[PDB]
């Protein structure tokens, strides 16, 4: 691993902060969605979550104790702009200022996600990402971000996982705001998000220099073998998309951002209400960017011909049900490097485990250690084969609100007892600490 | 029946007009919704419908031939304001001008519905009835209506059946735009629609004098007997509503419009994102109105205690599946008269039949004749017992696009062969003609 | 097909009929020692039937036999198609005969003979005795022997007076809806291999039943299929061939509702080709002796036709026309179905055809004038019979036509929400009112369809 | 209950066991004349099982008997609980015994005796012979006689060497999931009256099986229930009473998954009161002779306990705590269930209890070090056994505890996605790796639980 390699841990505003209805914070779509009967596992919500808004100091101390180089967090748009535009809320700004000072004080590099799915409710009432002005709303947010944090923060990510907040939010309907919209409206929302990204980059370039990223949800295709043919088939499957399956793919989002073009098929869709995609739109979307964010939890194995192989019977898996596929943190970085020739940051990687406090009062998560050890060995091999990887962020610092699954999935290197809000560092946290101290030399 | 009694027939823009993408007409939510896979019976849509935009003269001639006193139609908001606000489309205005001249020329009183569910798509993209400004959008529409039609049209209905376009549009999701929103969002939309109504009334009062109505979907409770006790129980059931069942009720919509108050329970709901309902809102909503529109197709029988009785085994029914309950056109008018002390117009009454062209080349609909005869006898009895009823509009002039059921339900007194667009007046049309000629004396 | 001549019209001996089924009309479900059937239990299960309707009472025809026979006489009907309740005559489905049950059908058959009406007896119209269901129903190896025992009791007690038998009504529906889709009793959704097992047991049951019905008095025996005829795009030889091929097609993923899957075994002594190649877990062993038992000689093919589907030049199903004339149950009106169905079935099997059911669900009510006006049913009947007449003209041997139904009745999972009757039934009073269609049909019978 | 005091701990003769079931481990589904069972057919139906998994091969334990017996020896297990495949020893479920089938279980039982391991034989762990399903399965009046014939064959061929029998494993699940919810074979959703009929036929089957198992060698006979114990809000007499009452409650709308519905008939010779008042169509006739047959004397009550539910002072079920410790199958970890379940069952029936199943699904894998580390399973086992120990201390007679399971295996509708084993199985190679939990359990057995 490089000497400057960003050894990180990651969170998101709604998943940890709590204090949902305090200090003039505006409603977001997850406040409303999570309160709707039957949207969340056992009607869990992020009203309180890890109460991190009120326990900032303790969590910064855990970050210091683990020896984490970088902290990836999201800003609550609705906390800093309660109506999403206009009046800034300084109590909101103050929280993130106090966070960023805490980080600088401890020599931890801030990595700021602008959008981790908590759209201000006031903007949702105006049609959210269906609204022609939604890119301008986001630009205004991005300008406020640079204004108040541009001095101290030099790492920005515009959007976390558009695949999920657009796919699950507006196509499948299992995430806020919980819609199932026609293809034309999905493409309209995707285009408004990508243009929002363009305007946000422009805003973030005004003043202090910084590194700006775009984070994709990625399920890398793992080749059947090292044979050139099998590798090519995996590459092709990985970057494929069509009118009936695009919103969850890499190419549909990354080609516009990095190559300034949508996949071929997008030009041929003539559905009623399809948005007008102009050359100026594509030039706005494809602003120069410093790194590609990859959120990789697992991949899929493909045959010689790039067909997806049946998951092996009894494949090692996680508490959320996903398979453990170590090679995903090799092939995902590699193929993304080959396609876009950009520095890669693993902005999320981690595992849901059925964690508990043992009789000895500790949290033993050997499955998470093995997952982390296996995946980091593969990331190491990718760096060895010439993939430029600038860092790796463990999802997550804390067990937290896992969206439609509520608190039923624990991704943390730190356990949270929700009765007391007690943090207990898991074996995985101490294991990760050793990796950072040794810059991954002993994996 | 009174000498001035408005013997009418009714239509709606999207159900008959066609010409969906012509003469600068803007998209509406039904253009987009009806083109979504699986939203409509056999993917029917109103692209062409009865092609009434292009066959206006023939349909006016059928109106004349039947001897209809009044014609109830809706204006396509998206035809006269393609983006829903700003630029008026005069080709759109011209169509309705030509309709209204055709009506005046034939001595037929125009009854103009402003909103029959075809929300401009541009406003939907801005959040539709969730948007704070949606009442102002509607006011702007209502002002354009009065401006261009206030001279010739003296009968206006702001909203047709908010129960259905809000309930089916945004709660059950079977109507455009096809959402299933939490209670708080339904109340927000209801409040925005009722305020829209207030602003629209104010707009329609500026200039020529006119009669303005509000039309409710009504399923009247029919008492077990003429006993005072049973009648009281039916009245109470009819005007009941609660937090878990309100959007399809009469009182939830009519109390705000006519009494300037929501039902008691509404004040006590504190759900996340609930709108703030102010005394000024309630005063805006409760503008003075000239008649109550009732769309009555059937009612429900209630026991002595106002509990809804199981439908009788083999109850006479219609091709859409609804029961035939003749007394509904007595008790609905009567209870609405008793509660609000306002003139009533039956703005819709009619029956879906499995109509076809017989071997003799005619359309025989005796079931529709019997339905109409039975229901009008009950309306006559209501007038006799002192209910002020100013008119009755047969739904519909033409077989048409019956929303999520497409063309599978025929409500017309005129048959439409969709292969040729040929109109054939049904036996019911000639029966209705005789009723109008005889002012219902021979029922 | 060789034309017969257009002049002749309907034959002079043509069986002008009306049809019913036991569970749909009889009521008296728990009386005179009658055993439970699968529809008694299924219809009492929450949410199985429209508004939890059941056939406990139905048209109370068990108790109003005389009035209904008088309506049959008044209409001048040549033949009456009815089903025997297996569970009424054999309450446990085998062993002890119930003579109170036998007595009812004796009294019916005497009433018919007395009025010069030819009885047409359906043995099985879906009301499997519950005692046999508890023994696995049509999954049981012995189910064909249970049915044989039933068919023997039928011939024993009714063979003297009844000379027209139908073993099974619409196996497509009682097997497809009963055991694949699960919307009919007993309401199962079984794998393909179990559907084939049940189909095979039903077809063997049919074989044994034919053998039983041949012992003693001579009779005409039929097998009734649910048929949705493919209507060709045009009269072009190519389009007709494509429709014929689509109509008689079947495969492992779509067979239970087809004609060929049921009729090839009965009439040709073979299943479609694909059946021999299926090796699914639990597949039944289909032997040459099974196929010979199934293919007993039969006198007519019963067709229950309500509508068909229009197919393109290549036999692909065409989109239904926008606003196509339809019925109260939602089905389209497709008059040519009662031409092409009889014709293709005649061409394939070279057998006499009886239209064992044809009719229309209408939203019927008692008008202010106290009558039931069903012009839509008249037009449906007139249009369909014109097409049947044309089929006879083009050389299809058609021995009769049974209007579904004599009475409005219990329409299975739809309960009393669908009225198929030429006679209206008010379920509050059990009053019968003959509809306009009944008087229209009377005129057709009187004139042997000469004026259609 | 009279206390023993905490010092003594587990009895000296305490049966430290591990458990399996035939279909979940054996494989060899279509070999050595083995008949089809309902799980062979159900698991081959599209979409019935997670990723269309099936038990065709499972852990291939039929072919790897010796290796698994060696793991049993190495762990030092006192008792092995396994099920006999009915369809392996009687391919048509009755009549012709299959000696190749008998031979397998003979070789198993010899392997066990040879290693000083006490066999605990489950007759029925859900694999109903398919031939009997075709005859209506547990709906058939004769189903108890089919089971008696099976139980007679069991005693005949294994009565010499096996002195521990369990008639039925978890009727709650094979009846509830098999015939009410429909997520288990045969996958039906039957009315209440059919569920009661099946329950009654199963309980009578149990009666006849006990009678059969008493003929010849002396033996201990059990009945195993699926139990979700109610855990009281506190130690207050009133909160404990409310939990006891909730735990043993049942009514017409919620009975099939309860303890009392199954155990009252078996142990007290009566159904809950409400059963006598149900008059649903097709309800079976429950006679005093039926109840006397069902309530044959038995030696122990089997409890399969994985977790319980927390109840308030009034016995109402409390909302599960936010982030409650849970397992890979999604169930909560509720340690006190293995106290309160044994205790309340002891108080109600005054019978010896065996924990016939207890264990945890974990997301287990082979670590980089080539071992399987399952500390969550160790903690689960340690916590639950501490609670069982406390129950023994407070005077509950507990004769043994069987860890579910010896091997990771086919977890029914979840396929191989849930690993319950103290031994890991790589399904690609069929390699067994003993997990940390296996070595932890070995130490507990060696020390008779003295160090818990």
């Amino acid at each position: 691993f490089p000497k400057d390699f960003l050894w990180g841990t990651a969170t998101a505003s709604y998943q940890i902060e709590g204090a949902a209805f305090e200090d003039g914070k505006g409603l977001n779509i997850w406040d409303v969605f999570s309160h709707q009967e039957g949207k969340i596992f056992e009607n869990h919500n992020g009203d309180v979550a890890c109460d991190h808004y009120n326990r900032l100091e303790e969590d910064l101390d855990i970050l210091s104790k683990l020896g984490v180089k970088s902290y990836r967090f999201s800003v609550s748009w609705s906390r800093v702009l309660p109506a999403g535009i206009g009046q800034v809320n300084h109590k909101g700004i103050a929280f993130y200022q106090m966070l960023i000072s805490g980080l600088r004080e401890r020599g931890i590099i801030p990595c700021m996600t602008l959008y981790h799915w908590d759209l201000p409710y006031a903007l949702h009432l105006k049609g959210g990402w269906l609204n022609d002005d939604s890119p301008n709303w986001f630009a205004e947010y991005a300008k406020v971000i640079k204004t108040y944090f541009g001095k101290e923060v030099s790492y920005f990510i515009t959007f976390n996982q558009p695949q999920v907040f657009v796919g699950c939010g507006y196509l499948s309907g299992n995430h806020a705001p919980g819609y199932q919209l026609p293809k034309a409206e999905i493409v309209r929302i995707a285009h408004n998000v990508l243009k929002a990204h363009g305007l946000a980059v422009k805003e973030l370039r005004k003043g202090e220099p910084c590194k700006i990223g775009f984070t994709g949800a990625s399920c890398p295709c793992i080749p059947a073998s090292d044979r050139k043919e099998d590798i090519e088939a995996a590459y092709n499957q990985y970057f494929s998309s069509n009118s009936n399956e695009f919103v969850f793919t890499d190419a549909f989002w990354f080609d516009p951002v990095l190559k300034g073009r949508y996949p071929k098929w997008v030009t041929y869709i003539n559905n009623v209400s399809m948005p007008i995609i102009t050359k100026e739109d594509m030039e706005l979307i494809s602003q120069p960017i410093d790194f590609v964010g990859l959120n990789i939890y697992n991949g899929k194995y493909v045959n010689e011909d790039g067909g997806i192989l049946q998951k092996k019977q009894g494949v090692p898996r996680t508490a959320i049900g996903w398979p453990i596929t170590q090679e995903a943190l090799y092939w995902g970085p590699r193929f993304t490097s080959e396609r876009y020739h950009k520095p890669i940051m693993i902005t999320e990687n981690g595992m849901s485990c059925h964690d508990c406090i043992s009789l000895d009062g500790k949290v033993h998560d050997e499955n998470r250690i093995d997952y982390m050890h296996r995946y980091l060995l593969q990331l190491k091999k990718a760096i060895a084969d010439g993939v430029d990887v600038e860092g790796y962020y463990a999802w997550s610092l804390l067990d937290n609100f896992e969206w439609a699954n509520g608190y039923n999935d624990r991704f943390g290197i730190t356990y949270v007892d929700y009765e007391t809000q007690q943090r207990i560092i898991k074996d995985s946290g101490f294991f990760y600490q050793q990796i950072i101290e040794t810059n991954g030399d002993l994996l």
